[PDB]
């Protein structure tokens, strides 16, 4: 059955690949092959096929009533169709490679390759329009703890997706762990500092002098704007946390955990959208320091939590690298000890 869903996909793709805007005024075939394939490969396809392309869904291509629109409104669709097709070439390879584990789809928006920093599928964040982002909803003991991702890739599309997510998921706060020296060594965008326009989203972040005085943290107030929507999310930038290492003292971790918890902490217990009002955390890779920070927030919510289960649950909801590095795990243990004392 896949002999068809593969060849009939190894020819239909290059068709959409080569398509213009008005060249839209294969698609019924492409979806046929996919429906046929319909495991870890099917969920990958389900996600892609579910991305909205014209206030609808690619798995619809009401689309006709919409096409007959402006030259501009069709180019934005074709461009979206190029992105999906590009991704689908992955399924082509996975079949042509003839599947228990599959990272969620990355529309080239991910900073690091999934082969190095994988993205668990079922917990991968998706926007209202179903566009997947390189972020995972870390969960411990069945409950979502934070949105962890790698440092946003330096591309207008990746940053636009990052900000859209911040505004839509209404994250309690943004927590950046990379130092000024690391940011200025890998050229990470200080997107959380000034004013930038990333697509349909505008961001204006002003430093909060009163709370950025300490020699360890710079706090900002970030105002995001998109259409009729507005949303301000506090930002916590840690400057004294060297990569691949724990904080200078166990007290600084606890302090860090406190300020993160004491900056928004909104969100309702047992809420249906357990995906909202969570802190968005990132260092360079969304695994090391990011994992620790998140773990530290777990101990503050409940200092009894089994740190080994925290680690195992963080690995099932993002990847195997969460909390690698013994150095940091030892500090967590120390932290828990004080909280228990």
């Amino acid at each position: 059955l896949l002999d068809i869903a593969l060849k009939g996909l190894k020819r239909t793709l290059p068709q959409l690949e080569q398509m213009d805007g008005n060249s839209l005024r294969p698609l019924r075939s492409l979806m046929t092959n996919l429906q046929n394939l319909n495991k870890q490969l099917n969920d990958y396809v389900t996600t892609l096929t579910n991305i909205q392309v014209g206030v609808a869904r690619f798995s619809q291509w009401e689309v006709e009533r919409w096409v007959d629109a402006s030259t501009h409104e069709l180019t934005q669709a074709v461009k979206k169709i190029h992105v999906i097709a590009k991704e689908l070439k992955n399924v082509t390879a996975e079949l042509e490679k003839i599947p228990q584990t599959m990272s969620g789809p990355t529309l080239g928006l991910a900073r690091f390759a999934v082969s190095s920093i994988p993205i668990n599928q079922q917990t991968q964040v998706k926007l209202s329009d179903g566009m997947p982002v390189p972020v995972n909803t870390l969960t411990f003991d069945g409950k979502p703890v934070a949105l962890a991702g790698s440092y946003p890739k330096n591309t207008p599309d990746a940053l636009e997706a990052h900000m859209k997510m911040l505004l839509e998921k209404e994250c309690s706060c943004l927590v950046v762990l990379t130092s000024e020296d690391q940011m200025q060594a890998k050229q990470l965008p200080p997107y959380f500092r000034g004013s930038y326009t990333f697509g349909e989203v505008h961001t204006n972040s002003q430093k909060v002098s009163s709370a950025s005085q300490g020699e360890a943290i710079d706090q900002y107030n970030m105002q995001l704007s998109c259409g009729e929507k507005r949303y301000t999310i506090p930002v916590l930038h840690v400057k004294n946390w060297p990569d691949h290492q724990p904080l200078p003292s166990t007290d600084q971790l606890e302090y860090l955990a406190d300020r993160v918890k004491n900056s928004n902490q909104n969100g309702a217990p047992g809420r249906s959208s357990s995906d909202k009002h969570l802190p968005m955390i990132h260092c360079l890779g969304g695994v090391g320091r990011t994992g620790t920070m998140a773990a530290a927030l777990v101990l503050k919510d409940n200092p009894h939590s089994n740190l080994e289960q925290v680690r195992a649950d963080f690995r099932d909801s993002r990847n195997n690298r969460m909390l690698e590095d013994a150095s940091q795990f030892v500090q967590l243990k120390a932290m828990q000890a004080q909280l228990l004392m």
